[PDB]
């Protein structure tokens, strides 16, 4: 689906205009989805400087763009209800080359248009082009693509679709909102000639022998051991036991020695080009309570040598066993390395250690917020509809705080899942700005796949507002302080606001595919930011 | 260990001359190299016709290049002993712009260089470059590299190792002479944007639903399976039971219905860039010996409408019941879509049916002939030191019979497989021309990787040649007629000539690695060409 004419494609990075007919909310989310393809691809974004050939984005009626680089500059138009990552890619993917999936020249093996049903003046958008117009860059037909529409599109009746996979299965998959496929990802590859990302800087499964160049030191007491997952309770989290002799994780055990033994366990350096990073990874604590897992780097003394200790982060353990996720920000603007000191504590009571397995470090923020809900397949069978689960507070960079509601049978819509943004009282509130308007709220259910090309994480983006009120509050702003809109509750004695977001968010069909229950348990991201600034 | 200055790079095609001074096989060496560069990379090679900069490929003393680009011109030298592909390999990877993996700026991190050990005039091989001068490109320390050094690499003591690596257990894995590893390519494509290969036109693993696009008619009678490896006594070839629901194959069952139903899968539309393709695919036939496997392609008709058939292949069903290798030559030079036809005979007599997997479609040559010694470390216990297997007989495309010999347990080097190749009389030899003067033969043991970017298939090339000779045959040339220098074989009814090949092809260790033994069995290439035209 990639337009052939080589003259028709951009060069790298890309000039913007963002208009000031869109909002907030859809300037904010233009550059959350500049973030994702630098994340994912090498295609850049830069503002506009009188170059020739530009985007600007606007706000008109629909959702729309040109395909490929119009020599004088073109629009990109973002209306109300299309402010979310996945429309927005759409759009950029347009304005890169790429027409419909089911405007391939081969889609009459894959798929039915229904001519009869289409709404008028929408019917290009169903239009075949042929072999001398587009390529398929080697690639096959994929219905989890990106720039494939759902089957009621444009429909004039909506018991009836627009459009059908002639197998029927693929009609629960044709039209994802989440991200871009691996094959999205691998056309805009051979389009582009693009192989590292602007923004992934490492990621280990420890699945090769040589775990990812990291690098055991002697300073240290003693090692971590590379364990091979081949025994009853001791599996690893890239594989949880699916596949024998072929899943590992680091391991550091606490049950003999003496107390403050230690092993270091060290990456290999690395060059960042932003200021700051996010180290992710996942671990397991099933020792000693006095047991700790140290995140550290090793940095540049400034005559190029990597020798510079500064300790980042402390992990201990709880009566939970199971395998947790962790966030580090790092703050790195010369070459350095990243460090996980294991250490025994009373080892006279431990039966068990440390675990380490799924480390991912891109050039982002750390995700603000993140939930983890346990046996989660188990709870979405014992909850009864519009029964609810709340998360811990959050407190954000400006001293907010905040949470979210999830309700896994959603009442208003059967099958799926309501997640719901809400304020919590905090210790800061007497000097914050009330109501909280301006601050854009970005939920992520998380995919979970250590290596970032692989994720099609679901993502939802709102801007708070005075236009959100309810009546249960006397018509007032939902988001003014929490002690005078709010509720009470035991849970973390806050009071909670009414919660917005979106009955709706995910399918549960959807959220048993890919990896956003790996271990019957689901991750929730939540960031919660300032954007006047984009004004 | 790459160049960092972006000067240095080259502009593809590069430009070649391969000198007289090389001899025959040499060239036909250099040769089959760019094959593999243009099978697994974006890199090319064109004879050279007065271009600026270019490589020039000579024979002189020692086997070695230039760094990078040298804009007047620069040699490559292949010596006596340096004719095989892993090395050409590694001395176009120096003149591409790459220094030995021991040559990182962190390599001390990794290996001990022994420098007292170094013989007088070779320390440079084993210097470290700084990071102003070399990138990492982003990548890990790799063990397996092809740019890696061998322990005993110019070592005064035969004994005593000049590299070793700080953990031991990859001192049996460092100096690798397969082929290019997974970080070798990575690094290729990040210092030359490759995206795409050459060569590599199709692959297909069944793993997704999608089924790497393959389509299903109506024209037929019946569907293919697409079959989940959930059943006992049958599973997939891509993944053989290692992994609980995940491999996946196409089963046409055969044990009911009218004798002559059919079933149809059909590729995606094909683009070829060369005029002869090989399609290689895995296969079992459990039913009737009157069912077919058939081979076609469907091509464009020359109005750009790809509706005309053509039969390829056929496969039938013998005894044997496990999975079977099979290579068809193809020769499209406009766009086509390659098809599998699954045909009942008799079904009230099968139990069984058609299975196929882990199909792969080149721009090559097929293979000339293909050997498969099935329950290999079974073979490997059972057979005694210097007891031997011989392969059937083959035919190359001029007509002459040659055929394998493999020695499991190697009495002239101890825990290594030995491998030779013998001429073997045939029905032609009577018109064709005695002794074999220039055909290289290439023999090769296939990592079974569907995906050709991910194997290390072990080759080694010679050529046929007058200086060799026997005392058994009175010190005539071992390529004179097969009847009056070789044995007769109540096994093919042949005689075989004195075979030439290498005590030491592959070591017990290294083919218990990676996809050699794949479902126990091994499998054996080879070639047998005419290269008299290159002189
Ligand atoms: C020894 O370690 C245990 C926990 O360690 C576990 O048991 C060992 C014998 C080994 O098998 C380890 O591998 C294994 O992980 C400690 O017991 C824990 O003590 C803490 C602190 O008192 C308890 O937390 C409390 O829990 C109560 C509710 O039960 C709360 O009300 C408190 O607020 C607090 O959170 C924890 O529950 C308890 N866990 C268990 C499994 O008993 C033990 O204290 C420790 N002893 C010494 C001498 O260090
Ligand atoms: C019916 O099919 C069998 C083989 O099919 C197998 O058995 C069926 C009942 C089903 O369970 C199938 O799913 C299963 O695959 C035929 O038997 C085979 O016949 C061939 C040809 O005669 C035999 O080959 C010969 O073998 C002898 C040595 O035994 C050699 O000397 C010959 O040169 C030749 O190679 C083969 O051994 C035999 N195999 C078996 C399993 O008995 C059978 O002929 C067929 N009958 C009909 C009605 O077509
Ligand atoms: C991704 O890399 C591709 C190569 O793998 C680039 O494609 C190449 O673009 C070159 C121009 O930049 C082409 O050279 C031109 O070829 C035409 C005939 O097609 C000649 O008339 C021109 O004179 C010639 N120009 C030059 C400067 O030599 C290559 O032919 C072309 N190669 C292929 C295989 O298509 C892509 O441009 C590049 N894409 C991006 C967007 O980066
Ligand atoms: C893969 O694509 C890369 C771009 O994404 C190429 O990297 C670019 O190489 C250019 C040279 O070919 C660089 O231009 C040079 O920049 C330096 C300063 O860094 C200037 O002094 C030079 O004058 C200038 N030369 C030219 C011809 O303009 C680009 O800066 C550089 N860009 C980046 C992002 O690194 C790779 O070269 C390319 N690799 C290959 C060989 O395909
Ligand atoms: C985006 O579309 C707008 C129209 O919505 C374009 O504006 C027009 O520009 C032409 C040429 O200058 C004028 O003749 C029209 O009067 C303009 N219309 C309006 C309503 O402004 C605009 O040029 C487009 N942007 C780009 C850069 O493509
Ligand atoms: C949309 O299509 C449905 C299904 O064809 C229509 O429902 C039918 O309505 C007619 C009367 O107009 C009834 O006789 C049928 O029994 C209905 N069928 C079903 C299955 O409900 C519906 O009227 C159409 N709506 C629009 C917008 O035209
Ligand atoms: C590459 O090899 C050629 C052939 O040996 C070199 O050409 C001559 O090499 C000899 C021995 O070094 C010199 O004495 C001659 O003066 C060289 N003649 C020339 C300049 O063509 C050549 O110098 C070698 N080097 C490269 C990289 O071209
Ligand atoms: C290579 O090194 C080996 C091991 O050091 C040498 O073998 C030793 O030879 C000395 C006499 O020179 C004996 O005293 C030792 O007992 C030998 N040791 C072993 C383990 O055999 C060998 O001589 C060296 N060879 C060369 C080429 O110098
Ligand atoms: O065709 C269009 C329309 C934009 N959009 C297409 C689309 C977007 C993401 C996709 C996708 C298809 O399939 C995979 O993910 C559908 C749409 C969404 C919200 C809307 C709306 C239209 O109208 C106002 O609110 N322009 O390109
Ligand atoms: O360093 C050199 C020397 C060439 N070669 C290096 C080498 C080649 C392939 C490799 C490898 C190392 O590690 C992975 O695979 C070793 C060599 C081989 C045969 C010879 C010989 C030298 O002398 C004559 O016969 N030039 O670059
Ligand atoms: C999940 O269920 C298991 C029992 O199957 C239980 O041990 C574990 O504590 C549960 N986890 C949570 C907190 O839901
Ligand atoms: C391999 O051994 C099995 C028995 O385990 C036997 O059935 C099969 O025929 C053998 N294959 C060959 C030809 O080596
Ligand atoms: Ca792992
Ligand atoms: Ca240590
Ligand atoms: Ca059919
Ligand atoms: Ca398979
Ligand atoms: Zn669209
Ligand atoms: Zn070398």
């Amino acid at each position: 689906n990639g337009l052939r004419d080589p003259n028709t494609r951009w060069t790298f990075p890309i000039p913007y205009i963002l208009a000031d007919n869109l909002g907030l909310n859809a300037k904010g989310a233009i550059l959350y989805a500049f973030e994702m393809f630098r994340l994912k691809s090498c295609v850049d974004f830069k503002p506009y400087e009188g170059e020739s050939s530009y985007i600007i984005f606007q706000q008109f009626d629909g959702c729309w763009s040109e395909v490929g680089d119009q020599h004088v500059g073109q629009n990109i138009s973002i209306g109300q209800g299309c402010a979310y990552k996945a429309i927005i890619e759409h759009e950029i993917l347009h304005a890169l080359g790429f027409y419909h999936e089911q405007s391939r020249t081969d889609r009459d093996d894959y798929v039915n248009i229904w001519w009869d049903q289409i709404l008028s003046g929408y019917q290009h958008n169903f239009d075949t082009y042929d072999d001398s117009l587009i390529t398929d860059l080697n690639t096959p037909y994929d219905y989890e693509s990106l720039m494939h529409y759902q089957p009621f599109s444009f429909n004039k009746n909506a018991s009836v679709p627009t459009i059908t996979a002639k197998i029927p299965e693929f009609n629960s998959i044709i039209g994802q909102r989440l991200d871009f496929s691996a094959i999205d990802l691998e056309r805009l590859n051979r389009m582009y000639n693009c192989t590292t990302t602007h923004t992934l800087l490492d990621h280990c499964t420890f699945e090769k022998a040589n775990i990812c160049g990291m690098i055991q030191g002697t300073r240290d007491d003693t090692d971590w051991a590379h364990q091979d997952s081949a025994q009853a309770g001791e599996v690893d989290h890239t594989l949880l036991g699916q596949c024998t002799g072929a899943g590992y994780f680091m391991q550091f055990s606490t049950s003999s020695g003496s107390a403050e033994e230690a092993a270091l366990l060290e990456s290999r350096i690395l060059y960042p080009k932003r200021k700051q990073q996010c180290l992710q990874f996942f671990y397991k604590m099933t020792g000693s309570p006095s047991d700790r897992l140290v995140v550290w780097v090793r940095r540049d003394d400034s005559t190029g040598n990597v020798r510079k200790l500064v300790k980042v982060q402390t992990f201990q353990g709880d009566d939970d066993h199971n395998w947790k996720i962790a966030h580090v920000v790092l703050k790195e603007e010369q070459k350095f390395r990243y460090l996980f000191q294991g250490t025994k504590g009373d080892p006279q009571n431990s039966t068990g250690g440390i675990y380490l397995d799924d480390i991912t470090l891109t050039e982002t923020p750390c995700p603000t917020g993140v939930w983890t809900v346990r046996n989660f397949s188990q709870v979405l069978e014992n909850t009864s509809k519009g029964d609810k689960l709340q998360s811990p507070r959050f407190y954000n960079s400006e001293g907010y705080g905040f949470g979210v509601t999830l309700y896994p049978n959603s009442r208003e819509s059967s099958g799926y899942l309501r997640l719901a943004f809400h304020v919590c009282s905090g210790e800061n509130d007497a000097i914050l700005e009330w109501p909280v308007e301006n601050r854009q709220v970005i939920i992520t259910i998380l995919d979970q796949e250590p290596d970032v090309r692989n994720r099609m994480s679901s993502s939802m983006v709102f801007t708070t507002s005075k236009s959100h009120t309810s009546p249960a509050i006397n018509d007032t702003v939902i988001w003014d302080r929490p002690s005078r809109v709010g509720t009470y509750h035991t849970d973390c004695n806050c009071f909670r606001s009414i919660d917005l977001g979106w009955s709706g968010f995910i399918s549960h069909q959807m959220l048993k595919r890919r990896s956003f229950l790996k271990n019957d348990d689901l991750i929730i991201f939540v960031d919660f930011e300032d954007i006047t600034h984009l004004s």
